[PDB]
């Protein structure tokens, strides 16, 4: 301690952050349930196409989900914590439509698939423009005043 | 600067998730190590079920490694850090026991997977507890601010 | 609020994190490129050399990101800022190498994958140092007075 704390500066992102990890749990646990509906044992990722789906889908959702993690800190600290929180959920909610979709068919991955990368791109864009305003007037201020040298 | 920083409130989830990169980095070279054993050339990720043992026990660590790290962090700050801390070490002795385990038979990858399992959830739960102890006194009031009148 | 704020403290971090984004960002849209070109439609990771080239290439990237991530942000905080920062951007322009030789040849992947290890190496080193010099000395002041008892 510190006597004061900056957790109410971050806990949307958090609560945010800990619905995701769920949703990734949930995934995994689906996996699972899938191997043994299957019977596709480890080590071992192929199987039936309706196997493979759904393994792909978790797969897919795990390796963009610390470009969501980072995007969302980065555009709640240096943008607004609401508005990139609230992306956060619509990414989310489009994540679980993609796996859901995905394991029924490979055509239903697309439409959620192109909701989560509106979202995802959004956070991108607010974590860009708070990072701008951030270092811009620094920068342009340095410059000027090289130049100011009459 | 500051005159103050919050690093003393972070520096064991800190050091926590630096064993974890370490791990992760030793998962690494094994799997290197078995494509040399075994003859497995990039691209390419199949071949005996030994070599495909050590690549998938690798792959399931990597996946499960940002759940991980997220929810380290956010029971470690909304919780307690030392707790979290300490189910850190837990999960990540019990990844390192998967490996090594899987690696041997995918039989053995099952008491350590489920050892790594109740240690996040542990986190997971120390999380949950630590956003509702932030979000819920404040929530109560205003509902109830708001039946105030009379 | 808070009448101060840690950003400056972590800007470039964030930063570098938000440019690691975009280059995996970038390394998706071309495995999609590739599933096109080649035409390997979901789920199914195989195909021609070439196709498994782009997808493995993307594949490494993303299971190392985390990492880079993780190690970025504790070098970052315990060790040095800038000097974190500048490891990261040497990392993730080796990753870029990696990924468009790896796409050409499986031998084109080795010399920078190579350069990116030396630079994720550096970070895991000064994320050491960094939490060695915050632990060392008050443990160290411990055990000496623990032996003072005459
Ligand atoms: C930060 C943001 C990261 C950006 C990630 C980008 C993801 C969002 C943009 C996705 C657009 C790509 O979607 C595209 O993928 C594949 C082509 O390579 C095709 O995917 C298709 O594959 C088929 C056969 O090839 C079938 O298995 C499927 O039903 C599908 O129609 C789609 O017909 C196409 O619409
Ligand atoms: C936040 C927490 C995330 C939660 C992750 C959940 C992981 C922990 C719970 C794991 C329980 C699942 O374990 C389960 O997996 C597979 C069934 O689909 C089976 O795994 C089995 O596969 C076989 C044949 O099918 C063999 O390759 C193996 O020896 C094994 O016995 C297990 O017999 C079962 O016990
Ligand atoms: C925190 C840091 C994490 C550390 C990650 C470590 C990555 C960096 C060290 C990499 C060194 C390993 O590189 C090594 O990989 C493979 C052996 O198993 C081989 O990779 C080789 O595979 C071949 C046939 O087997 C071909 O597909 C390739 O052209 C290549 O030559 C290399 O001949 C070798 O040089
Ligand atoms: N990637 C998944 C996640 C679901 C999961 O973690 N399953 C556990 C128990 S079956 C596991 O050890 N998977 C083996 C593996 O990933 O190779 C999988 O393919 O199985
Ligand atoms: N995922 C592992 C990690 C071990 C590793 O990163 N190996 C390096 C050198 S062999 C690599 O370029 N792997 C190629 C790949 O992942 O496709 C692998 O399958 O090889
Ligand atoms: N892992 C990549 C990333 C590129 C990507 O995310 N593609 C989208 C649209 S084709 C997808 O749904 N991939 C299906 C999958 O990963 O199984 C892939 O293999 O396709
Ligand atoms: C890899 C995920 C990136 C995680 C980065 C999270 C680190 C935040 C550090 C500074 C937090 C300071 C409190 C917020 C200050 C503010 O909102 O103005
Ligand atoms: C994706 C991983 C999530 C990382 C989030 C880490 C960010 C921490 C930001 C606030 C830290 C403030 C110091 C701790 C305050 C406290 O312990 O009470
Ligand atoms: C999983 C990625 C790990 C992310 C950890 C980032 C959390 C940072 C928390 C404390 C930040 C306080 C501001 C910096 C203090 C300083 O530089 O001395
Ligand atoms: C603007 C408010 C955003 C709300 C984020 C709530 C997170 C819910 C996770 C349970
Ligand atoms: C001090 C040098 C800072 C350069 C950082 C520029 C980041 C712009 C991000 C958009
Ligand atoms: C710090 C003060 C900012 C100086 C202003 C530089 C002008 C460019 C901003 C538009
Ligand atoms: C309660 C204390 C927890 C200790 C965490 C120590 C981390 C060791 C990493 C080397
Ligand atoms: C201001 C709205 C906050 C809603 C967040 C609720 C999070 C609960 C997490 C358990
Ligand atoms: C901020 C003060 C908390 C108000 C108390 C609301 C009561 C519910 C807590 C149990
Ligand atoms: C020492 C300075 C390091 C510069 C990091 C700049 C990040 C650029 C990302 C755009
Ligand atoms: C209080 C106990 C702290 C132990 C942490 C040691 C971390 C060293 C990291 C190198
Ligand atoms: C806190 C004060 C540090 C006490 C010094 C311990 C000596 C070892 C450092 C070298
Ligand atoms: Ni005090
Ligand atoms: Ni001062
Ligand atoms: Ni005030
Ligand atoms: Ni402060």
């Amino acid at each position: 301690h510190h006597h004061h704390h900056h957790k109410d500066e971050v806990a949307l992102l958090a609560a945010v952050t800990l619905l995701g990890v769920l949703l990734q749990a949930y995934f995994s646990l689906q996996v699972i349930s899938a191997r043994r509906a299957f019977r596709v044992s480890p080590p071992l990722t192929t199987g039936p196409p309706e196997f493979e789906r759904v393994y792909r889908a978790q797969v897919n959702c795990s390796e963009y989900f610390p470009l969501f993690l980072a995007t969302l800190w980065v555009a709640g600290i240096f943008f607004h914590e609401g508005a990139a929180a609230l992306c956060g959920l619509v990414y989310l909610f489009a994540r679980l439509r993609y796996f859901q979709g995905y394991a029924r068919s490979a055509q239903l991955r697309l439409a959620p698939l192109y909701a989560s990368a509106r979202a995802l791109w959004l956070l991108v864009a607010l974590a860009a423009l708070g990072l701008l305003a951030h270092f811009l007037p620094a920068a342009l201020r340095a410059a000027l005043l090289g130049r100011l040298r009459t």
